[PDB]
């Protein structure tokens, strides 16, 4: 957390995501949130929609189902319009 990776230069050195797996694993905290969120949006879109889609949406608003949904909804609703 504290004193880790910051600044432009730093990133450069790092060169691409140092570790993917780790990142993926995500911090237990976030994870609990992601899952606690995904699950939700899951029972909604998850029905047919996969996880990634939802997962992204979440990361699309740094964990914000309320938004991820409002967006995940307008995303599909976009198709059917006008008449």
């Amino acid at each position: 957390g504290s004193s880790g990776s910051s600044g432009e230069y730093g990133y450069e050195d790092l060169r691409e995501s140092s570790n993917s797996l780790l990142n993926h694993q995500l911090s237990e905290i976030d994870q609990a949130r992601l899952y606690s969120c995904l699950d939700h949006m899951r029972e909604v879109l998850g029905d047919a929609v996969p996880d990634d889609i939802l997962t992204e949406a979440i990361l699309k608003h740094k964990f914000d189902v309320q938004k991820a949904l409002s967006v995940v909804l307008e995303q599909d609703g976009s198709g059917p319009s006008s008449g």
